[PDB]
DNA sequence: ACCGAAAGTTCAC
DNA sequence: GTGAACTTTCGGT
């Protein structure tokens, strides 16, 4: 949905669950597999690049979503 | 060879 | 100025 073009899917999880970043051809969990529970060691960034920011929050504060040049409120 | 995930980027409000 | 959304490339299975 604000994720992914899917209206069905909401963008977090993944086909695989291996991972939560997706947003286009990656893998929109649907109808999946059944893989998730406590699986860990998966790679994915969900929040922004910018390792002092945690993806909350905007520099306006108006927001929350933010991953690219949009507004990081800190390092 | 095919499928899945992630990067960086770009359009609209 | 900020938020929100798409295409393409790389890696893994
Ligand atoms: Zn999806
Ligand atoms: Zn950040």
């Amino acid at each position: 949905l604000l994720t992914c073009p899917t209206p069905g899917c909401d963008g977090s999880g993944h086909i695989t669950g291996n991972y939560a970043s997706h947003r286009s051809l990656s893998g929109c969990p649907l109808a999946d597999k059944s893989l998730r529970n406590l699986m860990a060691a998966h790679s994915a960034d969900l929040k922004c690049p910018t390792p002092g920011c945690d993806g909350s929050g905007h520099i306006t504060g108006n927001y929350a979503s933010h991953r690219s040049l949009s507004g990081c409120p800190r390092a």
